């Protein structure tokens, strides 16, 4: 089923560099520069309180010291997942060069200042929506939603930030990277985190 | 900046009109996905939990729509398999830049049987036989060129290889499914449905 057609270079496979951070900032760095359509599309996975998992797309806003870091809304159900079992996983699939990173750690909320500062740096035009709606509540009415919306668009931005707009970081325990590699020995590249640092293995495909 | 570049008209009837039955609504999506020319689908990025509740992700492909919910092949060995086999909910969505639509897909995941393992191994390009029946999916590889040279020998054959033990097909019988698509003016359109005693429940949820 893979379609890739633009160059997907994994030294680091042969290389097996020591800090899987500075992995994956070369590879998002590289899907930039390749222009690789919404690379930082995740594919995010939290789990309820019976280890059942759900899944949606979230942005990453920043790689950061730790991890990955986006935006959400506390009340929605992965920030309700999150609250009680903060363990999540997300991927990172890259049709055009068949590369997928995966990313798995436990995610944190942070402060509200750091909210605040993500708030302010989204486009005044999402303000609206985004604080009228409680996301992942049942809409009752879809036209009363989108009139009152209206109403906060004819301001002048930024809006306050709402309440339950918030910041999570996944701070990585794991991160595996794979590529197409060659004659389907696709090239498997995963880190775990030590006491110390990081250990490092390749797997089979 | 805003990271949707979705520019294809998506057509979302359904949130309007919100069907009883959410298997039809998945079938017109992926139909007018194949129509329109969208890239690769049918890319699932597949959740499965740990025996402690860890999520786990990856992507697999969907290799059939069934009456239940939708259909993968993969390694009982591997990760995934392993944790579906002792926690069999599951939950996968696809997502589709060039129309801003999501699918969200979560339920039970069950094995099929061998039978059915067979066909699909057979149904697979021949050319995929050697590396998936010398690779432990997701074991440690402790040396590349060894699994390449013992590859490189079974392909010799030029034909079907018998089906390796632990090739596996799981449907994921749905229990609930999200439909998600840009809406107008940021009112993303969001329709949810839940599994009931009878049929299903069917609601809009705000973005
Ligand atoms: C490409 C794309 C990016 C998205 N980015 C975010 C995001 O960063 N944060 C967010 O809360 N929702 C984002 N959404 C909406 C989510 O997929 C989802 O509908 C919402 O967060 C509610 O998920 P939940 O009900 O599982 O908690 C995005 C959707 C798409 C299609
Ligand atoms: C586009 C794409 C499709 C894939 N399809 C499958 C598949 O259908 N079944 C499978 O076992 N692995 C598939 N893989 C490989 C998986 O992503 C993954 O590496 C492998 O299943 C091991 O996952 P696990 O260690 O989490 O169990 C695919 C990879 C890509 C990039
Ligand atoms: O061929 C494809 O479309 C995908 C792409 C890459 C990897 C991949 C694919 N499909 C698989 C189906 C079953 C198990 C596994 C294998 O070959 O052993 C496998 N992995
Ligand atoms: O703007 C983006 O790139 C994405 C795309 C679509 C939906 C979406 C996006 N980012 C969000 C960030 C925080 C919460 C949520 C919101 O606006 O309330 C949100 N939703």
């Amino acid at each position: 089923s893979l379609t890739g057609t633009l160059d997907a270079p994994f030294p680091e496979y042969q290389t097996l560099p020591a800090d899987p951070m500075s992995v994956l900032h070369n590879w998002l760095e590289r899907a930039r520069r390749v222009g690789i359509r919404e690379p930082r599309a995740l594919a995010l996975a939290t789990a309820d309180s019976q280890g059942r998992p759900s899944t949606r797309i979230v942005v990453i806003s920043e790689i950061s010291d730790a991890g990955v870091v986006f935006s959400t809304h506390a009340g929605s159900q992965k920030g309700r997942e999150l609250l009680h079992n903060p363990w999540a996983s997300g991927v990172l699939y890259w049709r055009e060069t068949s590369q997928q990173i995966i990313l798995n750690g436990q995610a944190v909320r942070l402060p509200n200042a750091k909210a605040d500062d993500a708030w302010l740096k989204r486009p005044y035009a999402t303000h609206p929506m985004s604080s009228v709606s409680r996301q992942s509540e049942e809409l009752q009415d879809v036209q009363a939603m989108r009139n009152a919306a209206r109403q906060l668009a004819e301001l002048q931005g930024p809006l306050p930030r709402p309440e339950g707009y918030c910041v999570f970081e996944l701070r990585l325990e794991s991160l595996e990277f794979w590529g197409n590699g060659q004659e389907r020995l696709h090239e498997r590249l995963r880190y775990d985190r030590s006491d110390t640092g990081w250990n490092v293995r390749r797997l089979q495909p």
